[PDB]
């Protein structure tokens, strides 16, 4: 189907020695399917079938009694939905502002 | 309660701790925003806005951030946000009364 983008906010405490861990987790899993926007804030573009693997592999790393996951459906037209101000993603910065 | 023309916007604040001046401007963005939603991050959050309370907003927050230091990032919702929310594990700390999603 469709890519989507799926702005994913991970609320962790990543100071916290497991929290620290479990976002460095969630972060390397959400990689490769776009950009980290915060420290614990993501943006992956996914098909349905990408969707599926790696929203079972988030809610496997998360703790779900400490932390919490929000993801925002931004849809198939996300471009066009998202809107950037001010200075470069201090990831990936030579990158563009919207996937 | 909201307007049929009330949509949601998802702001990212990603400001700069690099001098006291972030933590100052963090303050001021999160004072703006709190009015119209929750803070679901240190520096996200959700604003529940019509256009006419948005088009206000959105030109305090563009004034008080740092453009050279600090970034924003707005996510349109739309006006069923409710069906493109999804929430999972503990309630967030700031407003961990009200609904999960507004
Ligand atoms: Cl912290
Ligand atoms: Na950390």
């Amino acid at each position: 189907n469709d890519a989507m983008l799926v702005l994913i906010s991970y609320d962790v405490s990543f100071e916290d020695p497991g929290g620290q861990r479990r976002l460095r987790r969630i972060a390397k899993a959400c990689q490769d399917y776009g950009q980290r926007v915060q420290y614990s804030v993501f943006e992956c573009v996914v098909d349905p079938a990408q969707w599926a693997k790696l929203k079972h592999r988030l809610l496997s790393e998360m703790d779900k009694e400490k932390d919490c996951l929000r993801f925002y459906y931004l849809g198939a037209n996300w471009r066009n939905k998202v809107e950037h101000v001010g200075a470069k993603p201090a990831y990936d910065p030579e990158g563009p502002l919207i996937l």
